[PDB]
């Protein structure tokens, strides 16, 4: 759909797990009438990454929801190598940076608005049996002050038809401080591990991304900063099996922290569903208004 000769580079937006994203202008008339778009590409176009990137593209194309970043197309040159994914451009960047920069205008009601939008997006993913696997505020984007969207599907897996978990071990470093215990121990990913990660996202939101209060800082302080290398993971595992948890963020109401701790159940089957999470969050939001 998009021809790369018209994809005009404006800046690099971010560099992630085997991918990078650039802000470009698609200007096929070359008269500065084209629209600004986001362009995702691989930084090493090997074949596992190309096939996984094709899976990611197909997954994003199959999703249409107010709280999921919009797929716009693909662009290739030289016979389908250098595949690029074209997406809508969201002008406010990640929810992590946005929250860090506007923490004194964003009150609790607004945090719960974002929360409820994230839960609706995640429930829509669950209806397609997609497991996102990388839920974090750095991965949620801000369209405007009233709308956020889940935004990076590079790790998203489709559940097998006969099971409710997906076992995956990738080469790479892993956002272990967002991982459910069964994901750390058995590499099992499910809707319930996405619910654990969502609990961590709720924590993040209510810390307003204060630097010492991030999940990596809190967990490294809890287990001890002398842990170093693979051994860190080991200690984290013990911390979670002895019911060590991230603390209640400053100013967080007890109801919200209880939602968080209910999402951090060691028992996979006792974690709430995203529909219930949305219902509780919406009722709290209505109580506050
Ligand atoms: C699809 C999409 C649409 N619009 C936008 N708008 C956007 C607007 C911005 F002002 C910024 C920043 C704000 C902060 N300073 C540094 C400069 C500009 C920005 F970073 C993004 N971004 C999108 N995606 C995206 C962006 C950035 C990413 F790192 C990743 N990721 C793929 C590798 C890891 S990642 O999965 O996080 C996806």
């Amino acid at each position: 759909q998009f021809e790369e000769r018209h994809l005009k580079f404006l800046q690099q937006l971010g560099k992630g797990n085997f991918g990078s994203v650039e802000m470009c202008r698609y200007d096929p008339l070359q008269d500065n009438t084209g629209e600004v778009v986001a362009v995702k590409k691989l930084q090493h176009s090997t074949e596992e990454h190309l096939r996984d990137f094709e899976r990611e593209i197909e997954i994003l194309k199959s999703l249409q929801h107010d709280n999921i970043v919009k797929y716009k197309g693909v662009c290739y040159s030289a016979g389908r190598r250098n595949l690029k994914l074209i997406m809508e451009y969201l002008p406010y960047g990640s929810l992590r940076d946005y929250l860090q920069k506007h923490k004194e205008r964003i009150d609790h009601i607004k945090l719960l608005q974002y929360t409820s939008q994230i839960c609706k997006g995640m429930e829509y993913l669950g209806t397609k049996r997609y497991i996102h696997r990388d839920l974090a505020t750095r991965n949620i984007l801000v369209e405007n002050e009233n709308r956020v969207k889940i935004g990076d599907f590079g790790l998203t897996k489709v559940l097998p038809q006969d099971k409710e978990y997906y076992k995956v071990k990738e080469p790479g470093e892993s956002p272990i401080f967002w991982y459910a215990p069964e994901s750390l121990t058995e590499s099992k990913f499910s809707v319930a591990s996405d619910v654990w990660s969502f609990g961590v996202v709720l924590y993040e939101l209510f810390t307003y991304i204060e630097k010492s209060k991030s999940p990596p800082a809190e967990f490294m302080r809890m287990i001890g900063n002398d842990k170093q290398g693979q051994m860190i993971v080991f200690h984290l595992i013990e911390l979670l099996k002895n019911n060590g948890r991230l603390p209640r963020p400053d100013g967080c109401p007890d109801e919200i922290y209880m939602i968080m701790t209910e999402c951090w159940n060691n028992n996979v089957n006792q974690r709430p569903s995203f529909r219930d999470l949305a219902l509780r969050v919406d009722q709290i939001r209505d109580n506050m208004a």
